[PDB]
Order: C-alpha cells, then sequence, then structure tokens
C-alpha cells in the first residue's frame, strides 16, 4: 500500500522524497467521497504538494529533508520567510493533512450524529473546525462548508475506499487505522518543526 508513510527515524528528520511520494496518493481518494464538490479540499492539498515538489525536484540532495527546505529557503529569501515558496506550501499542506487525519480517525472511532448515523458530515465538520477553519476568511469558509454538506453515506465511502479488493467494512477500518499510525506521527513532527523554527503564520485567506 503506497499511501502508507514510512516510520519516523530516531532523529525525526522527514525525508522529502518519500514523503511527497506517499501523500501524493491522498488526493485521488477524495473521489471516494463521490461528489466533485469536494474538489476544493482536494485541489488545495494537491497544489501544495506540487509546489513543494517543484522546489525539491530542482535539488533533491540539498532539499533532502523537510527541515532542509525550511532552512535553505530562509537563507535564500530571508526578508519574506516563512511566507515563501515550499515553506509556505508545507505550512498549508500540514493543515490539510491534519484535516484528513482527524476526519478518518473520527470515522474509525465511531463518532456520529445520532440523528443521522449513516452520514459522515459531523466527522468532516469537526475535522474542518479543528484543522483549517481559523485560517479561512468567510468566503473560503463558505466554499468548504458548502462541500462538507455533500458528505456521502459512511457505508458508501468505505465501500468506495476498498474497491478492487475484497475486504469487509471493519477490515477497511483496520486499514485506515494502520495508515493513521505513521501518517499521524509525521504530521505531529511537521507541526512541531514549524513551531521550533518560528515558521508558523496565522493569517487567514
Ligand atoms: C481550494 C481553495 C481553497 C483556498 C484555501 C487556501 O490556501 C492557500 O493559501 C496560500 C496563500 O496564502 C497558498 O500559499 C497556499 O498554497 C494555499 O493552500
Ligand atoms: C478524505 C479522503 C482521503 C482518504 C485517505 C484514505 C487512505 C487510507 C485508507 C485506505
Ligand atoms: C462538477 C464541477 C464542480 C466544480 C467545483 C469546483
Amino acid at each position: 500500500a503506497e499511501h502508507l508513510l514510512k516510520p519516523l527515524p530516531a532523529d525525526k528528520q522527514i525525508e522529502t522524497g518519500p514523503f511527497l511520494e506517499a501523500v501524493s496518493h491522498l488526493p485521488p481518494f477524495f473521489d471516494c467521497l463521490g461528489s466533485p464538490v469536494f474538489t476544493p479540499i482536494k485541489a488545495d492539498i494537491s497544489g501544495n504538494i506540487t509546489k513543494i515538489k517543484a522546489v525539491y525536484d530542482t535539488n533533491p540532495a540539498k532539499f533532502r529533508t523537510l527541515q532542509n527546505i525550511l532552512e535553505v529557503e530562509k537563507e535564500m529569501y530571508g526578508a519574506e520567510w516563512p511566507k515563501v515558496g515550499a515553506t509556505l506550501a508545507l505550512m498549508w499542506l500540514k493543515r490539510g493533512l491534519r484535516f484528513i487525519q482527524v476526519f478518518l480517525q473520527s470515522i474509525c472511532d465511531g463518532e456520529r450524529d445520532e440523528n443521522h448515523p449513516n452520514l459522515i458530515r459531523v466527522n468532516a465538520t469537526k475535522a474542518y473546525e479543528m484543522a483549517l477553519k481559523k485560517y479561512h476568511g468567510w468566503i473560503v469558509q463558505k466554499i468548504f462548508q458548502a462541500a462538507l454538506y455533500a458528505a456521502p453515506y459512511k457505508s458508501d465511502f468505505l465501500k468506495a475506499l476498498s474497491k478492487g479488493q475484497n475486504v469487509t467494512e471493519e477490515e477497511c477500518l483496520e486499514k485506515i487505522r494502520l495508515f493513521l499510525v505513521n501518517y499521524t506521527a509525521t504530521i505531529d513532527v511537521i507541526y512541531e518543526m514549524y513551531t521550533q523554527m518560528n515558521a508558523e503564520l496565522n493569517y487567514k485567506v
């Protein structure tokens, strides 16, 4: 399974190449939601992955780790850093990754609206509220909240995730949990790197 992330090494330095390779399998899974109304969250994650790749691909040795990108871009472009280039793209990407995490985890934990137990709208909304909303002005909130309102049925979403293979609903859930392990750990380290490096900005778009 190629969306599975590597374990963290002991020094916690995330290698850019394998990271980019693994998360770039995430955007296509937005199609499992069904609707093309979710293209805003999908396209955003995607675009940020591409911008980080654009920098990385110019010089994989120098941009070997995620930390390298931040330190090097600070050297190249001190006045505007961290509001620059791949540093900024990763700043936004982590929030989108956290959104996905907290969404999936909430599903696995079995949180639900008792009034609408086969939807995943509460899961999406809680994910958006904790990960992204505080960084979005009203117009972008309008866009993201319209789309969450097309959240599919839980059973459909899970059936869709496990297409091509023969796997029960709680086998599919077991697979989500497994993915969440190194995925969650990596996200935590990215957030922590942003705080440690004074790279975190809180403006709204
Ligand atoms: C898919 C449309 C939703 C817009 C969300 C916003 O975030 C963007 O904001 C910054 C500009 O400050 C870009 O650098 C990011 O790449 C992007 O996610
Ligand atoms: C929000 C859509 C992203 C889903 C990612 C799930 C991948 C891991 C489970 C197979
Ligand atoms: C089918 C088109 C939906 C477009 C939303 C950006």
